[PDB]
């Protein structure tokens, strides 16, 4: 599995259904998780867009103070799509604060983060195929 074709198409998904335009069981499991995900903690993810105040040159910094301070405790299923659902969120921000470039740096973060700090415990743990087996369709 490739992860930067899973951060591409996600993102892609994310920014579709909100109206801007940017082996599968995988993409279709993560899209479920996180739209399920976003709409639990609706409250939550509002306060948070609000409060993004999304800049050029400190949307890197937001992204990775929320991404370490989720990690930070360990790694689990939920905590990765939190993590997707979280990219997807700072994506849109960046299309609703006249920021659409930044969508492409943001998907370099994620696949960075995703290949160098997430790689081994998603292979120590069955890999995106128990992703699958657990909470896919
Ligand atoms: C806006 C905010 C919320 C936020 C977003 C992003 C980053 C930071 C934040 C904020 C900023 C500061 C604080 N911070 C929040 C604090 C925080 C709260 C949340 N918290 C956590 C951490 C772990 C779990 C936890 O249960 N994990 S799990 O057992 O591995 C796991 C369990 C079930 C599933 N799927 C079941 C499936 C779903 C699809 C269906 C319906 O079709 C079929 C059934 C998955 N799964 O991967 O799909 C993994 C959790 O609960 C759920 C409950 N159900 C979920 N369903 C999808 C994800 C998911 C997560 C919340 C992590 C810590 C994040």
């Amino acid at each position: 599995y490739d992860n930067r074709e899973i951060v591409m198409k996600y993102i892609h998904y994310k920014l579709s259904q909100r109206g801007y335009e940017w082996s599968e069981v995988v993409h279709l499991t993560l899209r479920q998780a996180g739209d399920y995900f976003s709409r639990r903690y609706r409250r939550d993810f509002a306060e948070m867009s609000s409060q993004l105040h999304l800049t050029p040159f400190t949307a890197r910094g937001r992204f990775a103070t929320v991404v370490e301070e989720l990690f930070r405790d360990g790694v689990n299923w939920g905590r990765i799509v939190a993590f997707f659902e979280f990219g997807g969120v700072m994506c849109v921000e960046s299309v609703n604060r006249e920021m659409s470039p930044l969508v492409d740096n943001i998907a370099l973060w994620m696949t960075e983060y995703l290949n160098r700090h997430l790689h081994t415990w998603i292979q120590d743990n069955g890999g995106w195929d128990a992703f699958v087996e657990l909470y896919g369709p």
